[PDB]
């Protein structure tokens, strides 16, 4: 089997990207935050207090034949960001792009976060790093790859996020004419339960590679790129103007600049961010003063390949016995 869905922006930004699954019978139609960071697949849902609940569309299972209560099944969760939620376990069919999973754990919130009241674009997450991360209690649950992968035609699935634009992921093939080139296949660690791989260096714009290793995660739930100090000084350092503001939370940089491109290195091969990518855009409505697509990694504990490095690639998440990443220009 496979699957194919259309992954959108849900603004003007790119904060995030949200893709259509549907869930029970007869299916019900949520948009969900794909997350390679994360293994947990919950859902604003009819349990959800009513207070935090603000446009967002909701799961209720006592409407599909096909629900069944995980009995004494808990989940929490908290992530990178500070945002948190916590609920209780069905089990369900769900489908990603016309790719069906039976008995999935679909987690329902009973608890959110402000962040997500807030987000009325964003139903949920639909977690893709490893079953080993996830959050339900007293029996770990699979993500929604693990359990399809089986049944893929190949054990893989693919990220290609769009600049201010759609995007796609596909579960269980490879689309050759989605990317130029070739895919360059990248080691994986799995011991801390993400999509952990070495990034081989990095450029500035037009200037010459820095041969050095980056350990990091590729998480399409981040939306920025977060690199160690050293890295994030030398972009910003090619931007007049530009400084790290502790007010604001990271690299600031006046609205009329020009942005360089960002390289990073996957092997041998190279990823080319364009400049334009790194624009945030105002850090409050009408200021000339931008927020920075690179920022520092140094008070998270990890490097995160987010959005704004992967939709700059085809990027392949192979969940084979021993997994690797692939990254190709497109
Ligand atoms: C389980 C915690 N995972 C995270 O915080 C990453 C950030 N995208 C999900
Ligand atoms: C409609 C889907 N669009 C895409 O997949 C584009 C190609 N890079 C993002």
């Amino acid at each position: 089997s496979t699957g194919s869905a259309t992954t959108t922006p849900i603004d003007s930004l790119d904060d995030a990207y949200i893709t259509p699954v549907q869930i029970g019978t007869p299916a019900q139609t949520l948009n969900l935050d794909f997350d390679t960071g994360s293994s947990d697949l919950w859902v604003f849902s009819s349990e959800t207090t009513a207070s935090e609940v603000d446009g967002q569309t909701i799961y209720t299972p006592s409407k599909s034949t096909t629900a069944k209560l995980l009995s004494g099944a808990t989940w929490s969760i908290s992530y990178g960001d500070g945002s948190s939620s916590s609920g209780d376990v069905y089990t369900d069919t769900v489908s990603v792009g016309g790719l069906t999973v039976t008995g999935q754990a679909v987690e329902s919130a009973k608890k959110v976060s402000s962040s997500f009241t807030e987000d009325s674009t964003i139903d949920g997450l639909l977690g893709l790093a490893f079953s080993t991360l996830n959050t339900v209690s007293p029996t770990q649950q699979k993500t929604f790859f693990d359990n399809a992968k089986a049944s893929l035609d190949s054990p893989v699935f693919t990220a290609d996020l769009g600049y201010h634009a759609p995007g796609t992921y596909n579960f269980g093939f490879i689309d050759t004419t989605a990317y130029t080139g070739s895919i360059t296949y990248t080691a994986v660690s799995t011991k801390q339960g993400f999509w952990e791989w070495t990034s081989t260096g990095y450029a500035v714009g037009s200037g010459t590679f820095k041969s050095t290793s980056i350990d990091g995660i590729a998480d399409t739930g981040t939306t920025l790129l977060y690199l160690p100090a050293t890295v994030v000084s030398a972009y910003w350092a090619q931007v007049s103007g530009a400084k790290s503001s502790s007010s604001v939370g990271g690299y600031v940089f006046p609205c009329s600049a020009t942005l360089p491109s960002f390289t990073f290195g996957v092997g041998s091969a190279r990823i080319v961010i364009p400049g334009d990518y790194i624009d945030f855009g105002p850090i409050s409505t009408g200021s000339s003063s931008c927020f920075g697509g690179i920022q520092s990694s140094a008070g998270i504990g990890i490097n995160i390949f987010g959005d704004v490095a992967l939709k700059a690639a085809f990027v392949v998440f192979n969940g084979a016995t021993t997994p690797t990443l692939g990254f190709a220009s497109k």
